């Protein structure tokens, strides 16, 4: 088990977490209220920070019955959100339906965080590669 | 030198999914169904396949390239996760985002890729603030 | 401790950059000038070339800054660069915006590159979850 530091900013949501267990990831909750227009987006505030642990990276998925159900997704999709990032997570989310709005109410699940390593590779420029 | 995937075809007909070349992330999942998209539309296509992810592991459906710049396929949700826990069908939320022409899936195209990946299940620690709990101090 | 190979196809970008300590990708640049009106599409050629490593993939994903104020995303996102590819890297811009024509222009920032650890699995076709003994699960059949 990772330990994950997070803060609630928003103390009026439920903290995230696992759906069932060996889930990958756990739920963000909005943080408020938004109505998508077909085809418009929106920076939704979820009401925590959390602090990666270095070599790690933290991914930020739609859900997916959101997804066919009512055209939900993400611009940014999957949302990177850096080790040493502090702020408050934000989710992009887009209506990509053609004729029918999304109606957010805080408190609903609107996103999935997972948390991998990554490879903070160094870079190496080479003149060509090997054939 | 990783572990198996254990995987059921729903459907007998169509190919079993496999990796092209020893070192692609991912193996092509394949549609059940006929399926046209008119541009803007979206339909979720069974792939006629379940998997059995292992714990401390994540499934992850990512599009094709190639669909996607020569008539904008893409996937709703993606990238799609399938959980340690599901033994259902695989499905793919398929959208057409080109303006005008539709696109047409017929059973038996590749629509997607499955690639697996571990996933750290974290312990999420509730702390009052960063600078209060020993770690704000970062490059951002 | 890993390193990626990369050549520049493009002599006149700079080499991709970490933007901050520990920040997952690498952005790449936009080799050309390209105009995307409201939801077109268009295959960017970066100006680079990498050699993931086998066991592990590259991803390209988009950046959240143009992402949200322009609507600017990638249509196979997150695109997957395989262990074996040796050309260049190409990103499937679209412009998501309703209204908005996108301008980007060469030596732009208009993606990010991620490499990690693949697992690789070895996938065995077997006859059911139940006759493997992978039938007790916390979800079942639901999601
Ligand atoms: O964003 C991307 C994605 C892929 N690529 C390159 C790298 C990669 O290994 C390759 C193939 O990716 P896909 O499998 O997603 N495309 P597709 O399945 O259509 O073609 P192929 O038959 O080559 O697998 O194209 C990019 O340059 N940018
Ligand atoms: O979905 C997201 C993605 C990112 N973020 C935050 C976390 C992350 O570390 C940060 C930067 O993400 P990007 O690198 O994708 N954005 P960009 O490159 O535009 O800005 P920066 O110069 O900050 O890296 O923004 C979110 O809150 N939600
Ligand atoms: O692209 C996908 C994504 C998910 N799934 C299955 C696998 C996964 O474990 C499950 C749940 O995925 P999400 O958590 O993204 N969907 P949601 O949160 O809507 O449903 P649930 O309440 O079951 O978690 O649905 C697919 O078949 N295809
Ligand atoms: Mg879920
Ligand atoms: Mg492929
Ligand atoms: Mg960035």
């Amino acid at each position: 088990s990772t330990t994950l530091a997070i803060v609630r900013l928003d103390p009026g949501l439920p903290l995230p977490s696992r759906a069932h267990d060996g889930d990958a990831g756990v739920d963000l909750y909005s943080a408020e209220d938004v109505e998508l227009a077909p085809g418009r987006r929106a920076l939704v505030r979820t009401g925590v920070a959390v602090a990666v642990p270095f070599g790690m990276v933290g991914l930020v998925h739609p859900r997916s019955g959101l997804a066919t159900r009512v055209g939900l997704s993400i611009v940014n999709s999957p949302g990177t959100i850096d080790a040493g990032y502090r702020g408050e997570i934000k989710v992009a989310l887009i209506n990509l339906d053609p004729a029918a709005p999304i109606v957010v109410h805080r408190g609903d699940r609107i996103a999935q965080l997972l948390v991998q390593r990554v490879e903070l590779v160094e870079l190496v420029e080479v003149s060509s590669f090997d054939e």
